[PDB]
């Protein structure tokens, strides 16, 4: 005697009803095909999680509930959960509907709102009082609403919505979620789901959203089924499919890897959802630009593999750009190269100061992945710009007190044309800055910050280092062989973590660094002051950076994890404290 319980991940997009509802219905159909009796779907799956202020409108909620009921009609001979925002007397709640055999049984409202870090739920939703139960009137029917337990077929269902009973006799706890990806997070979730099925001594189902839904947050599509302390089933995370279902019959890890998986799916979704015809990237032979090149390369190969030529290209919305004359080429890599040639357009921009050293490094990389490689000089334009300025200011610009200015023209002079190539291709221009550079304003505003997406702005420089080595090794990207202010030797990352993530004052950061070593007092005092000074001066730049992917246990985008004042004290008092 067993019951078949299931869960499914779906790749939604903000208010994309056609895609969102199709995915839900396809998930329900797959479940029904396998005779799944109870199916858990993700948090806010009908509308998608990242709708932001659209949740403040009356119409989004009205449209979502109409789809809830339409979907219910297809839930024949099965029980399914659906997520959607709902408004009762002006107050909006984050809810989950439970449908049983075509009939809506009730709605559970979220009790604990996520309002920390990357979350802003309180802006759109109001927490529902614990152990409270009211009625929601739709048309003319009274549905249980709030804290509700569900009696169906052969089970008593209770909900634990993401961040969110045993003493209620629940045999099955459904945990629809919208848990963004972040290093090692999956491990924690593992313990929470299993621990939940243990303390509650019942079946526990966790179903997460999948993909880059709205731009910055990537969901891992994880689905876990646990029973009384044991994991019964799990699916493969970060799939390129729109639906990932798993089920089971119930009686009576390394950062480099996760990063590879997450960014591969992240780029694919960002590219297709923004309807971009591939990417354009400026190769300088540096670590950042190389990391970005490999990422696009890996995205194409990972996707082509899981979906196949026809499905992948169709989902990429660029099939007309190909012949096919395809799905016939060997050995997979040949069709991968032809695709990368259309998907990735790279360019090495030089001046009289380049030195072929970086050229070869960029040319090699581009050739090894099949990306279209272009080469040109911007020396004439930069020299002409510089000449015009020297003339305007009636004096010569020298490395003496004009250092910064000269350094900045190098990047800004490369922006206009690389963007022109992007517009011609109708592609997405990649900016390569990383999080370390973001901490101290290292990037030239409107220079190497030019673009529409910053795929590695969420990870620090020391990580990009560790990942590039990992790539050449495991991904057979030997094109990275050559690629064998920021405070050298890991100090920047250590200060950033203690200051931003740990929220410590300058003196606290300094004190902690001293106990760890290996530099002297004045050395650390110098770098700590430098970090805070540069941080305050450059907040305005972070307010202007291109959309980036969240990857770590925090990020520095003011639209997401870290809101910080553009105009500020510069930590003057706190830095003096380091001395007095």
């Amino acid at each position: 005697s067993t019951i078949r319980i299931g869960g499914a991940a779906v790749n939604q997009t903000p208010i994309d009803w056609e895609n969102n509802v199709k995915n839900i219905l396809d998930a329900i159909e797959e479940a029904k095909n396998a005779n799944v009796e109870i199916l858990c779907l993700p948090e806010l799956c009908i509308t998608g999680y990242g709708c932001e202020d659209l949740f403040l409108t009356d119409w989004v909620a009205e449209t979502a509930i109409e789809y809830c009921f339409e979907i219910a009609a297809s839930c024949t001979d099965i029980t399914v959960s659906l997520g959607l925002p709902m408004r009762i007397a002006g107050i909006t709640y984050n809810c989950v509907c439970l449908v049983e055999n075509g009939i809506v049984k009730g709605f559970s409202a979220k009790q604990f709102l996520a309002n920390e870090g990357v979350h802003y739920e309180t802006r759109w939703f109001t927490a529902w009082p614990r152990n409270h139960t009211t009625t929601f009137l739709y048309n003319d029917v009274k549905y249980p609403f709030g804290d509700v337990l569900y009696n169906v077929k052969d089970a008593r269902i209770g909900f634990e919505i993401c961040e969110d009973h045993y003493e209620k006799g629940a045999t099955l706890v459904l945990n629809p979620s919208a848990s963004h990806f972040a290093f090692g997070k999956s491990a924690i979730r593992y313990d929470l789901v299993i621990g939940g099925s243990e303390r509650f001594d019942c079946t526990y189902v966790y179903a997460n959203l999948l993909g880059n839904e709205a731009g910055r947050m990537i969901y891992d599509g994880e689905v876990l089924i646990a029973h009384k302390g044991k994991l019964i089933q799990r699916n493969d995370r970060l799939s390129f499919k729109n639906v990932n279902l798993i089920y089971a019959d119930i009686a009576t890890l390394e950062k480099e890897f996760e990063f590879w998986e997450a960014t591969s799916l992240g780029l694919f979704d960002y590219m297709r959802k923004s309807r971009s015809k591939g990417f354009v990237l400026s190769l300088s032979g540096g670590a950042d630009s190389s990391a970005c090149a490999i990422m696009v390369a890996e995205m194409i190969r990972k996707g082509l593999k899981e979906l196949g030529l026809t499905a992948f290209l169709q989902k990429s919305n660029m099939e007309t750009l190909f012949d096919l004359p395809a799905l016939q080429h060997l050995p997979f890599e040949e069709q991968a190269k032809k695709i990368t040639a259309v998907f990735l357009t790279t360019a090495y921009q030089s001046t009289r100061n380049s030195g072929d050293e970086t050229y070869t490094s960029a040319k090699t990389l581009a050739e090894s992945i099949g990306a279209t490689f272009y080469n040109w000089s911007v020396d004439e334009e930069i020299e002409q710009y510089k000449a015009t300025i020297e003339n305007v200011i009636e004096r010569p610009l020298t490395w003496e007190k004009d250092d910064i200015t000269l350094q900045n023209i190098q990047a800004r002079g490369r922006a206009p044309i690389i963007w022109m190539l992007t517009n011609v291709k109708q592609a997405l221009l990649i900016t390569t800055s990383n999080r370390s550079e973001g901490d101290v304003g290292y990037a030239t505003m409107d220079g190497d910050t030019a673009g529409g997406i910053a795929p590695i702005a969420g990870v620090d420089k020391d990580f990009i280092r560790s990942w590039l080595r990992w790539a050449e090794k495991n991904r057979n990207q030997h094109g990275l062989h050559i690629v064998n202010d920021l405070m050298p030797y890991d100090v920047l990352a250590r200060i950033e973590r203690k200051a931003i993530k740990e929220r410590l004052s300058p003196v606290q950061v300094y004190t902690a660094l001293l106990t760890e070593g290996p530099y002297t007092k004045n050395e650390f005092k110098y770098w700590v002051k430098k970090f805070f000074r540069l941080w305050s001066i450059n907040q305005w730049k972070r307010e202007r950076l291109a959309p980036s992917f969240h990857m770590d246990d925090f990020n520095i985008d003011p639209r997401s994890w870290y809101r910080f004042p553009i105009l500020s004290s510069g930590f003057a008092k706190e830095l003096n404290d380091l001395d007095q």
